[PDB]
């Protein structure tokens, strides 16, 4: 018992010595006499000295102790609290006026001196408001904008005119408007507007996470197509009449860049911006202290310079969001804000990095005046470089990919008016058959959360651009049709590793997956509502029995793939029916060896690939990915060589011949006829060998991930205390029942998709022969590719007729 | 262009009327003169009313301004700035000093008052600290403690002995401690150290998210055990002797009951606290302002009144900690503040809810009191009225478990000297084989984040407790055993539904499986390290290979429970080898049909369960889980019914009869012999239609979620603004290497198991016959039960035979 008798010993020694420890009892029902509190707090002499010291300390303001409490007023006028707000903020006003006399540098000074009197100024319209002889309704600090002169200025520059103001000084405003549809109503105005230019064409340049190459890329290419416009030759049949004529062409655009997040923008983008004269910390961080602004904007007619040559200036206004949303965010506020106010006649979208050719912009304008029936066009989507980097097999396949995409799919979709627009390309549409609801449709998503729609609207909104062509075709009493320029080349960079084309590749199929749901089952709308020409319902009707059948046959290209090889070559080796050879005799424990080992080997690739795809992010599993890729490609290459072994085996019957040109060669006589063939010898056999990938990765990928969508008393403080726990737990209950819902959506949607392919493929290997089933695909096969062909030949004759017959 | 200029000129016309919209130019480089500014300045009168109003506003001082400028005080000086803590301090303490005369509740009166006088005597402090006059090392305001009296106490209550202080008056202290290892050197000591007992026993009783019934019922329960002890005869052989005795056995006990998040509580649980007169918000809020204390404590010897029996008086100590955190942080501030304090002799701990028998503490502490030799024991677990609803097959299944692991694995592990501790169950050790190298082993997780240790570490330590036992055993320099106590008794309330079932042994599962992992790579440390007999090493040894064994057999448990079913009863049905029936002829397509149909069935549940498992929450999901396990269960019941007929057709050889006897009969054999018989014969069929399941289900979720485990100037602004920014990308990083980490780590082992299983069963079922495999499998699982069925006979023959044999 020693040991513990020492260790109690220790700590009650270790007891003596606001001091450490102190006991006490508090006893309830006193309250005490007021006569003994009194001297006992005259007693100490300590308190002196403590308001001493702090009253000393106090005597010197700081610039971050002025920023920390306008910060403060800001959050409190944004909770209605105006006597705390009115508080904080002369106490930030008269701080940041007493420290804009210490600092040495002018621009800091006069810069805090402004911000000083702004401060004080709206302190006294805030108490005017109190006090209630000015009523307004939701007060807020006046919009103040501020026009700086530029750091760095190019002497050595050459232009058609440029006023001394425009050139030199660049403007800054901070707004609040929360919903930007009341841009305009609380005061907030553009250069443009102010200087009396009305502009006629709007571009915008959506950015996030970037580099300073693709910004300055896409610059210098909407540079030269401005070079390009003004030059253009006057009095001619092609030359375009009207605002866009020369020497003054670069007055009617305005290029909107609406960052996504002020917290996420690379810095070398950050110092880029700079450098141009259309960023600068320091404006920013004084003029944005009070306001708590939504995004801050920047204006300046930026002049590039190249190398010898000095590019056209650039009406450009940069909108920097602070806080991080969706790409749909960053097109309600260009669309709503800046075309309710500007009022333009055509406005452009493209991304950042997409490098226009030095016609597209004349193209699509051509198009737009001539035909004065399209509603929206979209260019061509192109790879940058093909034929460098060969040896890159995703690369050559992207390259494959969207040059027949662009030739079959869309010359057949615009030869009937309506398109499906590939997400990230460069399109236009009209500022008049885009005004009222098919921008409702738009930003239907932003307007009501997820909660109240589902996960259906949610997955179809994440491409929400064929939202807005179907609702621009289908508007109600107006006939709006879409058209497809195929010389309106935008270059792009596509990703050149597999598991960055799997992501990429998730996001389009998910949303051209149910956009294509939704159409079809809003497909009635065009007859009840729209009012178009006779003939043009009856092509949407056949335009529709084909989109059904494509469907239909896209959703079951799975277990056809499977079908169609283990049938054709193995059931060909293991039958006797490849022509070339004769396997008749043999082991006999080959002949089951080899169905055996292709039915193993598809089953075990597809199980990893569900586990795979359902579990981890496609960035760990970099090898398993590519494993897999690697095992099916050569397994397609096999295949490819033993049909074509076969093929070439056969007596060459009619049928036999009719059917593979009408199957195959397609893609080669589009090819020929639209003048793109060389990038078809190159990238076939690329494209071939990842056929497979595509279809069950991709497919797999984008269907396990359906779910990933974006002066009170102490009884006053106890109910405020309980108010925020019961907000808080109800905001965790809502969130919990919006993730169950979504995760049993995606697993729904997966788990039927998974078993009608495998029941379909199962009762089509035990219940039908190679004979009974190859047929019926050739014939489906054959009939969809006639259709493209059709629609292609059909574009081509209109795109080198409607010229000539333009009169009738 | 009507439209056009009307909307420009409606524009200019409501742009007229700090006003709405005002435009400036800041010129840089001028600086100003300092003549003008002074005047305009003074030229503005408004001032003046603004001053005046803020002045009157500012007059009168508010609780609730009084207590936020306290918290962001001990904001500032947990940040370490402390010219700003100070100033806040004197503000706060200045403000709640005013506040305490306005409020009409004297007992508010009297702890505002006091928490002023505080705050004033630790401003004094910390400014003697900023002067130099007084040196310390990071000061801290003094501990100080406060007494109240209960709110509501019974004026009827019979009781050995109470001082009044003891009796009516609840204390209440918080603390600040960082690390608990430091609680004794800051300064901070419970009422039993100051009072002088020393308490020898403490019990341990986690909360969290609890309603008030089951702390109600694990009171009562201790209170009835405490009553038992008291009343135990004197001068007794079975009779506990020294401090355990009667009518004194109530103060060698001390309950600490850790709470843990203030903001999870059940708002009942905290009423029914209040009630008996340990828990009171005001004096929380009011004391706890200043200090930002970690956790609050609680101290009372609380006296219960059952119907008309008053039980004995409990000392309790209630810790309640601010923020969330994990049970193992509980175990933390429990062994590691308290033990280390008081320095008990035994530690018991349990969770709540846990309904103990009246004789579980007499038997543990005979136990250990007896035997010397023991480092730890375990009680018997539970289920809550077994025999009622009885209608309810989960309930009857989890009985059966139960009553079976307790029996056959506790008593052989017993045996032998090492138990792996049941999770959740009610366990005891003694604080002196636990003292050091166990506790840093215990606690290993919670001083290293899991970033440096990995995922394996952190799933090893999801189910820490048999790490604890097995740093108990092995030891170094010291021989420290394990017991398990047949009669400690602990009546649990195990889940009524297929989903809480399923949570629950994910969870059990996981931390079995890798402390298991842990003890195989590791039992090396009892030869190296410990110093134990010869016999207990050999005998350490005889039961590592049996664990080697029983571990790898119950890895491929799938595979072979397909195996068996497949083989017998369908290759018995097809290949006419039911003994009961001959299906030789048929009509041949029924002798496929039952194979085809149980391979597909068997093949996509599995499928089902692996994807529902590895996406959404088994919450939303109870649908699909009940009727895969419907299916399992119907069709174990047909595979027992069938192999029942086989088995009472055939003539019953020797072999046959010796095989069904080691295999099944064991179990009755077993109750048989330990008395509990009826328990099995009630739920036999519960459980047996449940195996199925047990097995896919709990183990593939269990698998499927591997990683879900828990004065400056503008220049220093901005550089802290930059600071900012940086840190919170590191942070954001490294959350997502953590998170690729465990995924990648998951994913891996779920397809290891998998494929393994898979493999193997393909490689049996194509490669082996029906007669070359079932002799194996009836030869390990006799092997196995003959095993547990001599380590069950062993425990019992120590149980009534020690006693007799204790003197040799
Ligand atoms: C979904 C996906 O994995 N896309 C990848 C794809 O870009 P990918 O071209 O597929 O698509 P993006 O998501 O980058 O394009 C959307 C457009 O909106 C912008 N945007 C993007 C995200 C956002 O939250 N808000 C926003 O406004 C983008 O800058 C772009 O202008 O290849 C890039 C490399 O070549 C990768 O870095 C991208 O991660
Ligand atoms: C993991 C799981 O799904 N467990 C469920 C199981 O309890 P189950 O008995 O399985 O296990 P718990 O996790 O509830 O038990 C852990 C012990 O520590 C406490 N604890 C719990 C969580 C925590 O973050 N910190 C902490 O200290 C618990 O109160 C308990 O005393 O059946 C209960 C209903 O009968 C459910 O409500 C629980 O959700
Ligand atoms: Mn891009
Ligand atoms: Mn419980």
């Amino acid at each position: 018992h020693a040991p513990r008798s020492s260790m109690m010993s220790v700590e009650y020694d270790g007891i003596p010595l606001s001091q450490q420890y102190v006991t006490s009892y508090i006893p309830t029902g006193a309250a005490f006499p007021p006569s003994s509190v009194q001297d006992m707090i005259s007693s100490m002499k300590s308190y002196a000295s403590a308001t001493d010291l702090v009253r000393t300390y106090s005597e010197i303001p700081s610039v971050e102790e002025a920023l920390s409490t306008l910060d403060r007023a800001a959050a409190a006028l944004n909770a209605r609290r105006y006597r705390d707000a009115l508080k904080l903020y002369l106490e930030g006003g008269y701080a940041m006026a007493n420290v804009a006399e210490r600092q040495a540098n002018p621009k800091i000074c006069n810069l805090l001196t402004s911000k000083g009197f702004e401060t004080l100024n709206w302190c006294a319209r805030l108490c005017d408001w109190i006090e209630g002889r000015i009523k307004e309704k939701h007060p807020r600090p006046g919009v103040h904008k501020v026009g700086i002169p530029v750091s760095n200025w190019d002497e050595d520059w050459v232009g058609p005119f440029m006023d001394e103001e425009e050139a030199r000084r660049m403007w800054y405003t901070p707004v609040y408007c929360p919903h930007p549809i009341d841009f305009s109503n609380l005061g907030y105005r553009l250069r443009c507007v102010e200087t009396g230019r009305r502009p006629r064409l709007m571009i915008c340049i959506t950015m996030y996470n970037e580099g300073p190459q693709q910004l300055k890329a896409t610059l210098k290419k909407l540079a030269n197509n401005l070079a390009y416009l003004k030059e253009q030759m006057p009095g001619d049949e092609k030359s375009l009449t009207g605002a866009f004529a020369g020497d003054d062409v670069w007055q009617n655009v305005l290029v909107c860049i609406v960052a996504d997040g002020r917290e996420q923008v690379h810095p070398k983008t950050l110092d880029y911006l700079e450098a141009i004269g259309l960023y600068d910390e320091d404006l920013l961080t004084i003029n944005s202290a009070g306001i708590g602004a939504q995004c801050h904007l920047f204006e300046h007619t930026l002049q590039l310079s190249v190398n010898g040559k000095c590019l056209l200036p650039i009406q450009t206004v940069f909108a920097l969001k602070e806080n991080k949303a969706s790409k749909l965010d960053s097109h309600h506020w260009y669309f709503n804000a800046f075309a309710e106010q500007i009022q333009p006649e055509y406005t452009a979208v493209m991304d950042v990095g997409t490098m226009l050719t030095k016609s597209a912009l004349y193209h699509l304008l051509f198009a737009f005046e001539r035909n004065h029936q399209i509603g929206g066009a979209c260019g061509q989507l192109t790879v940058d470089n093909p034929f460098e980097n060969l040896s890159n097999w995703v690369i050559s396949a992207q390259h494959f990919e969207y040059k027949i995409s662009n030739i079959l799919d869309k010359s057949l979709e615009s030869c009937f008016g309506f398109i499906s627009v590939l997400p990230g390309a460069f399109s236009a549409y009209r500022y008049e058959a885009i005004r009222g609801a098919p921008l409702d449709a738009y930003f239907q998503t932003l307007n009501i959360e997820l909660d109240v729609l589902g996960p259906f609207i949610g997955n179809m909104y994440l491409a929400a651009d064929r939202i807005l062509s179907f609702e621009v075709v289908a508007r109600k009493n107006c006939n709006w049709t879409m058209h497809y320029v195929k010389d309106a080349v935008a270059r792009t960079d596509v990703p050149h590793d597999l598991v960055g084309l799997i992501s990429q590749r998730k996001r389009w199929l998910n949303g051209a997956f149910f956009a294509t749901l939704f159409s079809i089952w809003n497909w009635g709308r065009i007859y009840s509502e729209s009012k178009h020409t006779f003939v043009r319902k009856m092509a949407f009707l056949v335009f529709y029995v084909y989109h059904l059948l494509y469907t239909a046959f896209g959703f079951f290209l799975p277990a056809n793939l499977y079908l169609a090889l283990f049938f054709i070559v193995f059931q060909g080796f293991q039958q006797n029916r490849l022509e070339f050879i004769d396997t008749s005799e043999y082991s006999q424990t080959v002949l089951d060896c080899a169905v055996y080992i292709y039915n193993f080997s598809y089953l075990f690739g597809l199980l990893m690939l569900i586990i795979i795809g359902l579990g981890n992010n496609p960035k760990h599993m970099k090898l398993t990915y590519y494993f897999v890729g690697a095992v099916f490609g050569l397994m397609m290459m096999l295949s490819s060589l033993v049909g074509a072994g076969i093929f070439f085996s056969t007596p060459a019957t009619v049928h036999s011949i009719v059917v593979s040109i009408l199957t195959v060669g397609v893609y080669f006589i589009a090819s020929a006829l639209h003048g793109e063939v060389h990038h078809i010898f190159m990238t076939f056999t690329h494209y071939t060998a990842l056929i497979p990938s595509f279809v069950n990765i991709f497919t797999i990928y984008s269907f396990c991930n359906l779910q990933d969508l974006s002066k009170g008393d102490f009884k006053d403080v106890i109910a405020k205390r309980r108010a925020l726990e019961e907000l808080r737990r109800e905001e965790k209950e809502r969130v919990e029942n919006r993730k169950k819902n979504f995760e049993a959506f995606r697993t729904n949607v997966l788990l039927t998709w998974a078993f009608s392919n495998l029941i379909f493929a199962l009762f089509v290997v035990y219940f039908a022969s190679s004979s009974t089933y190859m047929p019926v695909l050739y014939i489906f096969v054959a009939s969809l590719n006639t259709c493209r062909l059709l629609g292609s030949i059909g574009h081509w004759v209109y795109i080198h007729t409607e010229g000539l017959r333009g009169r009738v």
